[PDB]
């Protein structure tokens, strides 16, 4: 109830098919603005901001509590329980794909289908596992975020967008610059400590994994890994463009995939 206000929860559209849109690091729910009109004639859509979003009052960010992703899952579940929603599809970008996987295991009754964008179960490399990052690399990232957050964000935004789409770079930069730098660092530390590989088989919901042709944070082999290990009926759907943020850089193309994936569940 209190969360509904604090996390800027909005319910738009209408339908018996309920869809939750959950954003990634460095954005807020406004990242969904261009795909949203493709969904609301057909679906009741629930949008909210993660507690770490710059659009949320940062004095709500309890560093102790949000030490791991279970606390973010708690928020999501509390929002849906407050709205009295018994069943939904969930679309999660980046860290929200991890949140969605965890939430679908905690409450399989509630999650009829997952759509995972910019998604990985583990960003750090391991033996025989290509996550895309090494420890020394993320250590330098963490130092850059502390030493000069604004310069770090300025350099990261075009790499995340990938394609040369200046409006998307400007928009992603806007919301990165809006995050409090200590909260940004903390979220990044939490995500890089997360490893969901062992629990993927506990997911029972059908899942669509969205793969773009290059993602700076998600190697091409990760989608096949998710398809091989997720416990529900899983497909990989391919976008014919690149980037980590296709909802910003190619929203009309992404919307095609979302309309198909959210048709029946």
């Amino acid at each position: 109830a209190k969360l509904l206000q604090i996390l800027n929860v909005r319910v738009v559209g209408s339908g018996e098919r309920v869809v939750v849109l959950s954003h990634g690091f460095g954005t807020d729910q406004s990242a969904w603005s261009r795909v949203l009109p493709y969904l609301t004639r057909d679906h009741r859509v629930v949008l909210y901001d993660l507690v770490c979003a710059g659009s949320v009052n940062p004095d709500h960010f309890d560093f102790r509590r949000y030490d791991n992703l279970d606390a973010y899952v708690d928020d999501l579940l509390a929002i849906l329980d407050a709205l009295r929603i018994p069943r939904c599809a969930f679309v999660g970008h980046s860290v929200s794909a991890m949140i969605g996987i965890l939430a679908s295991i905690r409450r399989p009754d509630l999650f009829a289908k997952l759509v995972l964008i910019g998604a990985s179960p583990r960003f750090l490399n391991d033996s025989d596992y290509h996550g895309g990052f090494e420890l020394e690399e993320i250590q330098q990232v963490f130092d850059a975020m502390g030493a000069n957050y604004s310069a770090w964000a300025t350099g990261y935004a075009p790499l995340a967008v990938g394609a040369d789409v200046p409006a998307a770079v400007q928009e992603f930069s806007r919301t990165l610059f809006n995050m409090r730098p200590d909260i940004s660092l903390h979220v990044c530390q939490t995500v890089f400590k997360t490893d969901l590989r062992g629990v993927l088989g506990m997911v029972r919901a059908p899942c669509v994994v969205v793969q773009t042709t290059r993602d700076v944070s998600v190697p091409a082999s990760v989608a096949a890994y998710l398809k091989a290990h997720l416990g529900g009926r899983t497909t990989v759907e391919f976008l014919q463009t690149e980037g980590h943020l296709p909802h910003l850089s190619a929203p009309s193309l992404l919307a095609q995939v979302l309309r198909r994936a959210l048709a029946r569940y």
